[PDB]
């Protein structure tokens, strides 16, 4: 269905075949190759004979690749820095996936200007999919770094495509990194990340797929989309864009595996951490090529999709020429330090870019990881602080992830305290489940179903091998799935008045982003549903941002009407008044905002802000809205937080807010390009969630704080008066509350 020549083949002699296992289109320029070079058509061929001539450390593949294509003669790349694991620009995924998850939805959409174009990153990613393969397959990892040169063509403006994309994979495969050049294919199949896909290759090489080269021009259908919708490799219906996007990954890990052909990735990248581990353990060497033969038979061996590891481990023994009892004796310790490692540096990542741990989105993924490696920890026999482990990869990592260092402390107390406390939930746990699995068992079935084993992780933090040795005391049958963790992270991801009456109005125009001082105005009445009244233009501000609405009146041919509430409805101001039949269409009417209302939200509004410079600065750069309320008397600031704020600290914080109060610092705002904004402040703008738009309104209270926010603010702090905390209280884990007053 897809066309996918390019020049390069055409000119350079490539082949198009059909493989002969699988039937997939692959291009070679060997003409005695009849397989696409992906498992399991063909098999690992670098595992003790690496396929790229000279070693590579992570540091020198990584900027190898940056380097190539910055410097490039023909198609230089702008660098970009990576971005948090975090997604603040995106409400849609929970952490960042792969390298063109930060380009969406707003630089594909051509919302925002890409930060450069093209541009080349190699970008932190994270996934829970595989979870239960790490350690077990010698590949899999839930953190990884895909390095990517990304070209956005926007209708008009070409950059490059797929013929300059195919040569500069090869180039920076043969001419670079010295790889066999007719050992290396472009096999045809079809991608999707993130809202939207296209034809893609699978750059493959001595059996490991060391690229993926995606051509994204659709985008996830829309509800009801018509005749002609592409169905494309997981998630189904797609429409075309006019945008064409080139969406390229290359595994940092898995080259750099390439250029070691070490047993496992693993040894090629997390040696400063497996090693350590092994002799804290005791562990001893084993046979070398049960590794080895794991690894190359596991790259034809899913289990996240089929239940059967154990086929993959008969598999092993025999090749290896031992029982499946033996090889589970000795690879075991392997496949539990090779977790660990892998884990670790998933929440050094995760932590020192604000996932904070808790029971919801990100923080549960994080908490999950940690729990899941005390219990490795445990299997092996090692009694050492998970936190020593993490102190491991922000001791060998830091110098090229700086923020490692600079936010350790915070870092390993979360980790230190994540333990502590977990010892307090399997005991209350443990319990509670012996209760409920007795009760089961007194009087109904005595089997352990697989989503109630599910249940027993995220309801009492327990994990399964715990279950089962209470269960086969008294109630048995374990069966723990191959895949528990897999289905465990993925419930990380649960999840006024009318229209069409006035999608034909105009956009109302905001009179208090003219001038937040305003409460008088004239303006036209434009339509009357109900008992809400729509104007032209309004000092009204619509209720939205943690800001409730103005109240005050319209005067309309003399007669004083109260206006009770005030919603937004798409770019629409809706008013609700006591006396809709007052007004009519055509009518000019003198609004009139209660102004002691107004002004008690804004010393509120700008208050928050000041209070979360000091947060910020108090407690942590982790520290990120989780919820805003204000009112006339009193606002709430939630925020993501790990532990309690103590009584000290609340008068710290209080304290340095009163400080800048005192001190009068201007607060302004301004309208600013998404991409710019971002570029020259950093994802911090995106307090309140993400707000859509070319262009950011951004509040700034100078050298303190910064954020993308469309409320009514004072121009300067001391007009917020006294800020006085009244309580600190938590809201959930991760999540803690300061109530405050701001005010004379
Ligand atoms: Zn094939």
């Amino acid at each position: 269905e897809f066309i996918m020549k390019t020049r390069m083949f055409e000119e350079e002699g490539w082949i198009r075949k059909k493989c002969k296992v699988c039937g997939k289109p692959f291009w070679t320029l060997d003409p005695d190759r009849e397989t696409c070079g992906d498992p399991p058509c063909d098999e690992y061929q670098f595992i003790g004979k690496p396929g790229i001539p000279r070693k590579y450390t992570l540091d020198e593949m990584r900027e190898k690749f940056l380097r190539f294509f910055e410097k490039h003669e023909i198609y230089p790349h702008g660098r970009v820095k990576r971005y948090p694991v975090l997604p603040r620009w995106r409400d849609d995924v929970l952490l960042v996936g792969a390298s063109i998850m930060d380009f969406q939805p707003w630089v594909i959409s051509g919302e925002a200007d890409p930060p450069a174009n093209p541009l080349v990153i190699s970008q932190p990613s994270i996934r829970f999919t595989d979870i239960d393969n790490v350690g077990i397959t010698g590949r899999h990892f839930t953190i990884f770094e895909m390095m990517a040169h990304h070209a956005f063509n926007y209708p008009g403006k070409p950059i490059y495509w797929m013929d300059e994309t195919v040569e500069l994979a090869f180039e920076f495969f043969t001419k670079e990194l010295k790889m066999k050049p007719e050992d290396i294919t472009f096999k045809e199949n079809p991608w999707a990340g993130g809202g939207n896909a296209g034809p893609a290759f699978e750059v493959l090489y001595r059996g490991l797929e060391v690229a993926t080269l995606v051509f994204m021009q659709y985008k996830k259908a829309p509800e009801n989309a018509p005749q002609d919708q592409v169905v494309v490799i997981k998630g189904e219906k797609y429409i075309p864009m006019e945008t064409k996007v080139v969406d390229t990954g290359y595994g940092l890990e898995r080259l750099v595996w390439m250029s070691q052909g070490t047993p496992t990735a693993y040894d090629a990248v997390l040696g400063y951490v497996v090693e350590p581990l092994k002799k804290m353990a005791g562990i001893e060497k084993i046979d070398e090529k049960i590794l080895m033969e794991n690894s190359r038979l596991a790259g034809m061996f899913d289990i996240e999709d089929l239940g059967d590891l154990r086929y993959l481990r008969e598999q092993v023994a025999k090749r290896v020429g031992i029982t499946v009892e033996e090889l589970e004796k000795a690879i075991r310790p392997y496949e539990l330090i090779y977790a660990i490692a892998d884990h670790t540096k998933a929440l050094t990542f995760m932590l020192a870019d604000g996932v904070v741990p808790s029971n919801v989105k990100a923080g549960y993924l994080a908490r999950l990881l940690i729990r899941k490696s005390i219990r490795h920890l445990r299997e092996l026999g090692l009694e050492v602080p998970l936190s020593e482990i993490v102190a491991l990869h922000i001791k060998e990592l830091h110098k090229t992830f700086p923020e490692f260092k600079e936010m350790e402390d915070i870092i390993l107390e979360m980790i230190e305290l994540e333990e502590k406390k977990y010892a307090e939930t399997l005991r209350r746990g443990s319990d509670l489940v012996r209760r409920e699995i007795a009760k089961l068992k007194k009087k109904g079935i005595k089997e352990i179903p697989v989503e109630k084993l599910v249940t027993f992780y995220e309801s009492h933090g327990l994990t399964p091998e715990i279950v089962k040795e209470i269960a086969e005391k008294e109630g048995v049958k374990v069966n723990i799935p191959d895949n528990f963790y897999s289905m465990v992270a993925k419930e990380a991801e649960r999840t006024l008045v009318d229209f069409e009456l006035l999608k034909d109005l105009p956009d109302t125009r905001r009179l208090y982003y003219e001038d937040p001082f305003m409460k008088e105005f004239d303006a036209k009445v434009l339509r009357v549903i109900k008992d809400w009244v729509i104007l032209d233009a309004t000092a009204f501000y619509p209720e939205g941002g943690g800001q409730p609405y103005d109240t005050g009146v319209l005067i309309v041919n003399g007669r004083e009407v109260k206006v009770t509430n005030v919603q937004k409805v798409g770019k629409v101001i809706i008013h609700k008044v006591e006396d809709p039949g007052a007004f009519k269409e055509g009518m000019i009417v003198h609004g009139k905002i209660d102004w002691k209302r107004r002004i008690q939200h804004m010393r509120h509004h700008t208050g928050t802000h000041v209070l979360m410079g000091a947060l910020v600065r108090v407690l942590g750069r982790h520290v990120w809205q989780a919820g805003s309320q204000l009112t006339t008397d009193w606002a709430r600031l939630d925020i993501s937080h790990y532990k309690r704020i103590s009584e000290e600290e609340l008068k710290e914080i209080e304290m340095l807010a009163n400080r800048i109060v005192m001190e009068d610092r201007k607060v302004t705002w301004e309208w600013l390009p998404r991409t710019t904004a971002e570029q020259k402040y950093g994802f911090r703008l995106y307090q309140g969630g993400v707000v859509p738009g070319r262009e950011i309104r951004v509040v700034k209270i100078e050298d303190w704080d910064v954020q993308a926010c469309g409320g009514t603010h004072l121009p300067s702090t001391g007009l917020v008066g006294p800020i006085k905390i009244l309580r600190t209280e938590r809201i959930q884990d991760g999540v803690e509350r300061i109530i405050f007053a701001c005010g004379e």
